[PDB]
């Protein structure tokens, strides 16, 4: 199915997949994997904020790049998904904001899974 805007996309990566929140015009809003690695530059590893993601609006094209990737809102079976304005306004409001981009932690989905169902 093609995407429609508040629909939950599962991106396959290697080891792991990365989630994101469809928003229409080709956009998603996600938790943008982090593009500096623990210790780069003058940073420690142990730093609080290695891996430190910020939440963009990004096109799904770059977003996916090559990998195979779905809708799966199949958490509609278990929770109400919010009406589509709430979700879309409430994923613009987050635009610009940090979580830890832990891949363990699963907080790309997190992040996308509370925008949809609250």
């Amino acid at each position: 199915q093609e995407p429609k805007p508040g629909d939950l996309i599962e991106i396959f990566r290697l080891g792991y997949e990365h989630w994101a929140l469809y928003i229409g015009d080709g956009y998603v809003i996600h938790l943008a994997p982090p593009s500096e690695y623990p210790g780069a530059g003058s940073s420690s590893v142990f730093s609080v904020l290695s891996n430190s993601a910020e939440v963009k609006r990004e096109r799904l094209e770059d977003v996916v790049g090559g990998c195979c990737y779905r809708v799966n809102n199949s958490l509609d079976h278990e929770y109400q998904p919010r009406p589509v304005e709430v979700i879309i306004s409430s994923a613009k409001e987050m635009v610009g904001q940090k979580m830890k981009y832990s891949i363990v932690s699963r907080n790309c989905e997190h992040f996308v899974t509370q925008l949809r169902y609250g």
